[PDB]
């Protein structure tokens, strides 16, 4: 009986799956690997002689049309925001991820696979404390109407509100106070209207999206047979990628996210002006978990 430090947490095994990239269609095979601490989360391109590893840090975020890349000279690592959101919500600090290509692969186009594999796999506890970035002033971007908000809270909580002009919605907003990930958002797919497919495939974006991997909907409904996984699947989604997004900062945040008609781009505008204000977040560690306003599942 005694004070218990919050602890880094990596793989405990080995996990590893085979899929297909949503907007190359190719074929990706993922490796996750446990790490040392402090290493974060780090995307290893295996296909590459030598191979190419890339941090999963805001610092290399390059495009953010249609998912969030990472970048690094001519290498890209697409759309990483499902599994990083995975991660987060897990309270994985330290992981290799490797990938045979060029994009993670979407799975059924949400979380749940990626969360069901790792606990599967288990977590492991490290010797060393986990670092948390806590937000004490109010940090805002605006882009037009978009607009991403960090707020100080003891805590970590996540609001969204989206308006889209369609029939499907019947606007849709959601807050969750991390209620828990798994449950809350792991399995909320991503989503595509019909109406952009050809558009976006013309432009070698959505090759691999299909209703095994996505909500997609026309003009009136649903075309998924079997239907929606929650009344409000669409912002569900919403904020399993911001959760993912934030994760660029490369430690878990105490705080509050409102986002509002935002997404990966302004995501990544918030984390960089977030960052650049030293005055607005600092780096604390948690020697007894019993006054922490965080808690894990256990490993
Ligand atoms: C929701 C988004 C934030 C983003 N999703 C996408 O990009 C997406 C997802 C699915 C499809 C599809 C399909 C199909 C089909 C049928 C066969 O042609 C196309 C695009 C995302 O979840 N990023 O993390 S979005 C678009 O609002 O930016
Ligand atoms: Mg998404």
């Amino acid at each position: 009986h005694h004070h218990a430090t919050i602890k880094q947490r990596t793989l405990k095994n080995i996990i590893r799956a085979t899929g297909v990239g949503l907007h190359s269609g190719e074929k990706v095979y993922l490796t996750l690997k446990p790490a040392p601490v402090d290493t974060g989360i780090v995307f290893c391109r295996t296909d590459l002689d030598p191979v190419v590893e890339i941090p999963a840090r805001a610092e290399n975020v390059g495009e953010t049309t249609m998912s969030t890349t990472l970048v690094k000279g001519d290498v890209k690592v697409d759309t990483v925001e499902h599994l990083l959101s995975a991660m987060a919500g897990l309270g994985i600090d330290n992981a290799y991820v490797e990938l045979s290509a060029s994009e993670v692969p979407i799975m059924d186009g949400s979380a749940g696979p990626f969360v069901f594999l790792i606990q599967s796999a288990g977590l492991q506890e490290q010797e060393a404390a986990k670092k948390f970035i806590r937000i004490k002033r109010e940090v805002s971007v605006e882009e037009g109407d978009k607009r991403a908000v960090f707020v100080p809270f003891d805590g970590f909580k996540v609001s969204f509100e989206i308006d889209f002009d369609h029939p499907v919605f019947r606007t849709q907003q959601a807050s969750v106070d991390f209620t828990s990930f798994v449950k809350e958002v792991s399995r909320a797919r991503t989503f595509g209207f019909m109406r952009d497919i050809e558009y976006l495939r013309s432009q070698n974006l959505a090759l691999g999206g299909s209703v095994e991997n996505a909500i997609v909907v026309d003009e009136n409904r649903v075309l998924n047979e079997d239907g929606l996984r929650y009344e409000d699947e669409f912002v569900k989604h919403k904020i399993l990628d911001a959760i993912g997004d934030l994760y660029l900062l490369g430690n878990s945040l105490i705080g509050e996210f409102r986002g509002f008609k935002s997404g990966h781009a302004l995501n990544n505008q918030l984390l960089r002006t977030l960052i650049a204000d030293k005055d607005a977040w600092e780096v604390v560690t948690f020697e007894d978990a019993r006054t922490a306003p965080i808690s894990y599942m256990r490993p």
